[PDB]
């Protein structure tokens, strides 16, 4: 059940959510969920978050989709503060290979970066929606499947 | 000849095949023609690429289809080592307008997608060759017609 989704998380079921740690994966069924690769300590993705964060309010509830924190933070302590500021999900910071895999596994080579796949199927649709969301404010065009087309 | 298959095809004449690039859709005649929508950067298509391998390597002449690689790689470094690793065909990187008139075509939002057609008539067979060459491995119900 979601074991696409869960592909993603080898070593977590959980997530954050602000206080509680205790949002579990099959929750997301049938969203559109982003990985937001980002740390505090990147100029790039302190300008971009706060971009991401109107795109949210604006179109989460809407559009069905879900943002998660994949952090690039070095400390536990950045990870806190940064993530406080956020209003979507998060991936514990404690689970480290689990951030390791997926930033391998999107080859994720610098930030930020946002993901989107698929919550259902597992499926990837974009590893370049960080620069739809300001093109596509409206989300017009979301989920923006294959951009790397252009 | 193979009036219809020609048709998704309108940008190119010819497929790769490994370093070739004078493959002919008329070798494709009477076949199931599988188009494998993938990229490097996808997770999914890492784990599924190697068992669609295997599948291809047992069951390709018998059950006798041919796998098509149409790529939604970010750059032409990008396909050419991914391609490299795979044994069937590829539509050219370089026709991009190609691969996004089969992406719009077969209605591709995301990937992995595998979509066999017959090749005869360009009817789409199955829209379900992802999941059932994960549980056929063996190819018995191939090839799974849902359309």
């Amino acid at each position: 059940h979601m074991s696409g989704l869960k592909k993603f998380f080898p070593y977590s079921t959980n997530v954050l959510k602000g206080a509680a740690a205790d949002i579990a994966l099959p929750s997301l069924a049938g969203k559109t969920v982003f990985f937001y690769f980002s740390a505090s300590w990147c100029p790039p993705c302190r300008a971009f978050t706060p971009q991401l964060i109107d795109f949210y309010k604006a179109h989460a509830e809407s559009k069905n989709f879900e943002v998660m924190l994949i952090s690039w933070d070095e400390s536990a302590e950045d990870f806190k503060d940064y993530y406080a500021k956020m209003p979507w999900l998060a991936l514990p910071f404690e689970d480290r290979k689990g951030m390791e895999f997926l930033t391998t596994g999107f080859d994720v080579k610098s930030i930020p970066t946002l993901v989107g796949v698929e919550a259902d199927s597992g499926n990837i649709i974009t590893t370049q929606a960080r620069t739809m969301v300001v093109k596509d404010p409206e989300a017009k065009d979301f989920p923006w499947p294959n951009v790397e087309a252009k």
